């Protein structure tokens, strides 16, 4: 009985379980046949067990355009509210493909508005969980009013509190773009895609016939744009992904990332060593141009796993999160067995948003050196290889984290200034008897400063060292390899308490 | 401001990339960090320095010199040019000319070259016209334009506007139909974050059909890359007015100077075609020939936006000067850092 | 050709011409025949002329309930925009009475809200005209939240920017308290009203029979309500109150009242003493008690005219804006032709938001005081002369203007204090030979201090005067009364350069 407070109540009961299957229970059966999570499913996925508040459950499009007033699915296409994870608290938004094809109209705009508002005001990091089709095109221009207010608000909270963006469907067209003005992009492997544009549109344009996989699926977002900064093997491999990562950083910008506990002082650095801390003691080959693995260096520094960030793109430079004595750093090292370790246009970006990204969340940035140079070619510089290198001089001359580099080995000419230079403002400096240390490695050297195989061997004997720099004082301590681990760990200690913007190179 | 005036080699050329503009000297000037010999032995490319890094070059491909000047004294010039536009700092008003007399309505201050913008726009929606010819007719005296010959379906540039320096930024529907890509999204981008920190007006003239359309945009980074503008934009907080003069869709609509984007205000042409997308595609979604016209004759235009309060007015063409002039005056007194795509 | 761009062109003077009009221009003819303005001439009668840039002009609203889709005018019921009042920028709405009798809806308080966003943003004033019945019941509760996006904006505004609302026609409902949180409510008189229940209502309810004219003319909002600052005589001297009111005030409170050129001196203040200063010397009436009209004082010390706020309310005291060497200034004087002077509950709120007022808008209070205490009377403790009279005690402590207080004649007790004492932070004291400062009159006096006439004499004649509180520093210059003028003018020279919220009694 409608008129009556327990008739009241009980409708309230079924209007809430249609809102589980707004377009119908035989939708969310074709979606687990698919093997795949609902919007709200993957919400509880992601979330602390029985943590959701759901907003806006009931809500409903208010569009009278194209017979569009037939239906109206509770929700409008989008799940939001907010929950724990790792008992700490996030703001989420997940959209339904099965709901007009997971495409924004107004409602569902203003859904996650209030969301991304609750957010800001809360300091708590913003997970969206992006599956949709583009505008609702039937409501017209008021959808492209909620993306402009959506990325409007990706900008306001830019840097302030954690915004992550998991693409678990096709992401076409407009919005693709919040997901870019986020910190991190997570895809999944073959079950996500993001372009603006579709291959339909693109065939009748230009002629060119392209699968939406092939357009814009994980892969070519890893690889290729550089993009997308995890391509997950599946929807709860991208979930484990994205709380390891919220587990690193701050639920804001002006709180400390979080700590485990600190070991406590065994003594003197020399008589704490590890047999794999001693294992770095010989890790550097002979030959001084001989390829090793960075991660061989990094997995021994840090405590136990390495978040590596971007893995499938610019392969010559490792960026990643880790914790050294219980406190997470963000690493930045050069990979030798990649274009020897020398930087380049890809390398530089991808470690200079992740510079800056860890600088907005007060994230320590270990810098692993080993770089001979920039890799030289012709498209490099067609390609922007002075204005888009430079963005990586300027991540980390802007950085006011503490700021720790260890030269393993090369360290030579404009490169050696970019990665984590003295003078660009690296609070403690480091290098193993390997490094090698100079404008110009004496093979190349030689010609220009005694204008063979002689005065070169004399040079690289004389000169090429770490020595040099460690007399400038541009190096603080020339180190045993082993003892790494230790003096970083002294030094994080050390360093716990350390313009409208500016207008770096895009 | 950093003057390239011979051969520049070496890392030293990331210093001229830091600073705000680059202008390089055609023919006699070149900046790379690898010189041709290394490139040879590495890659076995021939290359001569001029094709490496000169002006043309670095103006054209690489997205890096705002001017290439026809020698040393024509830099000198421009550079002075330039620096009469801009404030000594970001805490100092861009500096004025005298502003005019207020003489009654606006109608009866129309000049001819004013008038002429009325008739400028084509029947034909497809039909292109230069974009220079509706900055030229609103700007005081000169445009210096910024990038010239760089991703040319975007302008770039500084004039006066009742003696105010401003910042223009435009669709050129003369090349690509005025779509946005990636190049001419970063020149436009930093562009806008530039006259934001010194505190120039921005002016948006919006012609814009959607993005160029291409498997190369995908993956050389539209979505990352494209952003950069909305980014650059929404961060703004010196005077923002757009005028959009014919068409805007979709995404592009949100990124040239959409009022939700924070756009102080908001004006259109009687021209000006403000969709999710063109009325072709739209009628295959939203429901042939007669559908896409109806289509077109009920949705594709200022009215609907206008209604939703996007934009302020629908003008005359003739009109814009004028109401541009009255919104800077209206406006003249209105983190660590963020975290801007790379 | 609708499909040329000279038929876009027509098209659009096609458009702005019915928005002239927007329900037709019969209804324009209805109000001329009752010898009204429309809204938008409202609008270019109070501007500069041609000085008036409309936004929204071709607005409609966006609600299909109740057959509403089949009534669409242009502007939906409320023009607004922004320009000139004596060369200075504002921003405007103006409420049109002949569209659903100037009913707020979704898009008219939409074009609201982009005005009031307008003129926080630009530091500029925002003129509100007010003519209508309040929310369209039609379009549901979505009005109801435009109402609510708008008084929250005119809290947002709140001594930032001055706010005047313009009542010029019958204001019926739940938006009459957007003109409450305005700054002035300036009524025209027989032809504007403002309540929130109407006398139909009232009637049904209570059995009341009560005209509109009765309940919420301007007269009662003048004389009992408290609430109209002016009663104008016409829509015309409702806009000359306007430009006068904002001619004393700054665009913002970051910005300095507006100065007209001061004068050069001839020397000393004694040798510049004009026959109308030399008329305060012979002022006071030789018998204590005797009234007279502290107007006497005030136009003698002003530079020309003295715009008087809430004139025919609590007229013991007396509250405006004149200028004084050019220099604008806010008066709060106690009026001993009402009450001889006295306090009650009234004038202390009358007089403690004019000084917040001025305070927020930086426009120094000059005090003229003649104050025997408080009205005693039983209803003045039940009505709450305790919790109201301490706003002007909280409204003045709070003061950071430069501050200035004459005492002319009497000033006994707490009202006293009230009345700009030292102790309340006052900047300049100054008294007339005529000043009587005491805890209490001589007559009231005698009787605790000596537990006859002859006593009182000897009291007033040791102690009732302006020297004991000279003295004690309290008056800093017992002066001429002719001198006053000078003195207040190198005091305003002198002082030109001089939480998150309290809580003020309510």
């Amino acid at each position: 009985d409608i008129h009556t407070t327990a008739g009241k109540l009980a409708e309230l009961h079924k209007r809430r379980e249609e809102s589980l299957h707004p377009v119908g229970e035989d939708a969310v059966e074709k979606v687990h046949a698919k093997g795949k999570l609902t919007a709200r499913e993957r919400i509880y996925a992601l979330l602390d067990e029985d943590s959701f508040v759901e907003l806006d459950a009931l809500a409903k499009h208010r569009s009278t355009n194209f017979n569009l007033g037939e239906k109206r699915p509770l929700g409008d296409g989008v799940v939001t509210g907010y929950g724990t994870i790792d008992g700490r608290d996030v703001c989420i938004f997940s959209q339904d493909a099965t709901v007009f094809g997971g495409s924004l109209g107004e409602v569902y705009g203003e859904k996650i508005v209030k969301v991304q508002e609750l957010a800001i005001k809360t300091g708590r990091p913003l997970i969206g969980i992006n599956d949709g089709a583009g505008a609702r095109i039937q409501e017209g221009v008021v959808s492209l009013g909620l993306y402009s207010r959506i990325f409007r608000n990706n900008i306001l909270a830019s840097g302030v509190i954690p915004q992550i963006s998991l693409i678990m469907g096709a992401a076409a067209g407009g919005h693709v773009y919040s997901p870019a003005l986020t910190d991190f992009v997570i895809m999944v492997d073959q079950t996500s895609q993001m372009f603006i544009t579709g291959p339909d549109v693109i065939k009748t344009v230009t002629g060119e016939e392209v699968t939406m996989e092939e357009l814009g699926g994980a892969h070519t977002h890893m690889a290729k744009s550089g993009t997308a900064h995890y391509a997950a093997s599946g929807e709860q491999d991208a979930f484990d992904y994205v709380r390891e990562l919220l587990s690193y950083l701050p639920p804001n910008n002006s709180t400390d990332a979080p700590r485990y506990q600190a070991a406590a002082p065994t003594g003197p650095i020399e008589e704490n060593l590890t047999d794999e801390d001693l294992e770095l003691d010989t890790l550097i080959p002979d030959s001084p141009n001989q390829p090793y693995d960075m991660h061989e260096v990094i997995t021994r520094l840090l405590d136990d796993e390495f978040l590596e960030i971007q893995a499938g793109y610019a392969q010559n430079i490792v960026v990643g999160f880790g914790r050294i004595d219980g406190r997470p750093v963000g690493i930045v090292a050069n990979q030798p067995t990649h274009f020897a370790g020398c930087l380049d246009i890809n390398a530089s970006e991808k470690a200079a948003r992740f510079v800056r990204t860890c600088d907005c969340f007060n994230i320590p940035i270990v810098m692993l050196v080993d770089v001979p140079g920039f890799l030289p070619g012709t498209d490099q510089e067609y390609n922007g290889i002075i204005r888009r290198g430079a963005k990586l001089l300027y991540a980390y001359g802007e950085a006011t984290v503490p700021k720790i580099t260890v030269i393993t080995r090369k360290a030579y000419g404009g490169a050696y200034c970019v990665m984590g230079s003295k003078d660009m403002g690296c609070d403690v400096n480091l290098a193993w008897p390997t490094a090698q240390i100079a404008v110009m490695g004496a093979s190349g050297a030689v010609g220009f400063v005694y204008r063979r195989l002689r005065l070169q061997q004399e040079y690289e004997d004389t000169l090429v060292n770490p020595y040099v720099a460690a007399e400038r004082g541009y190096v603080g301590a020339v180190i045993p390899p082993s003892h790494t681990r230790g003096y970083i760990g002294t030094a994080l200690r050390l360093l716990e308490r350390k313009k409208k913007h500016g207008n770096v190179p895009l």
